[PDB]
């Protein structure tokens, strides 16, 4: 079984991309990360950080989570991230994914020792 960091390591880190912005960026993503393996994952956060950057969040500002939880950490600075999210026409196997890039903070619900990112909550 996958250790939580490491499945937000798969799912959420994508470090040395240098085409985070092209419109074929998430289907390849998605794919190689094993997101769309059994089903189709509906919506996933990339960041184009270093994962010492990221992991960094977890020290910075402590905010709530959606769900409620206090564990929830917002980056002090912004960073390069892709939404990927299924278009209307993807249909597993089929997946089909709009790419959109953006600069801003991410918000990550962080646990463990070391205490480290687990979960992707939102970006602003």
């Amino acid at each position: 079984k996958e250790t939580a960091a490491a499945k937000f390591e798969r799912q959420h880190m994508d470090s040395s991309t240098s085409a985070a912005s092209s419109s074929n960026y998430c289907n390849q993503m998605m794919k190689s990360r094993n997101l769309t393996k059994d089903r189709c994952k509906p919506v996933n956060t990339a960041v184009h950080e270093s994962l010492a950057d990221v992991q960094a969040v977890c020290s910075q500002k402590n905010v709530a989570c959606k769900n409620g939880q206090t564990n929830c950490y917002q980056s002090y600075s912004t960073m390069s991230i892709t939404d990927c999210r299924e278009t209307g026409s993807s249909k597993y196997p089929n997946c089909a994914y709009k790419t959109t890039q953006a600069n801003k903070h991410i918000i990550v619900a962080c646990e463990g020792n070391p205490y480290v990112p687990v979960h992707f909550d939102a970006s602003v």
